[PDB]
Order: C-alpha cells, then structure tokens, then sequence
C-alpha cells in the first residue's frame, strides 16, 4: 500500500494508527536505533489528521519508527 515517504506528509501533526493482522496501510516495525521516522506516542484521540492502519511486524517492514517521548517527526495515537 503506502510507501515509506508516506508519513512524511504529517511532519508535526497526529495521525491514528489503527493496529491490524491483514490488509495494512504500512507493515511497521518497532525500534530503538535507526529508524526511518521518530514517532511520540499520545494519550489522546484528539486532532488525529488521518486514520493508518498498521501491521506490526518484526522482519522486512514498510517503515521502522522509533517511540520518543519528544522531538518526534509526528504524533500518533493507538488504537
């Protein structure tokens, strides 16, 4: 589906990401160094630009983004 220049568009703005087993927007795996994107994570469900649905995975994904807890690329809220 999406690529990995994709969540470049919402660079200091809140997306949701929608967590999935099929059918995702972007196969995302988690890291602590080197990722392609920072990402905080929030709290809220409020002002989310856009709903993503995400596929967590551990091998070959669309993205690796790294959780800060600040100075992030973007924001996103869990679901």
């Amino acid at each position: 589906g999406y690529g990995k220049g994709y969540l470049a568009m919402f660079k200091n703005k809140k997306v949701r990401f929608k967590v999935v087993n099929s059918f995702p927007d972007l196969k995302v795996q988690f890291v602590t160094s080197f990722p392609d994107y920072k990402v905080k994570i929030s709290n809220s469900s409020s002002f989310c630009e856009e709903t993503i649905k995400i596929q967590v995975v551990t091998s070959f994904p669309d993205v690796k983004l790294q959780k800060v807890t600040s100075f992030g690329d973007f924001e996103a809220y869990i679901d």
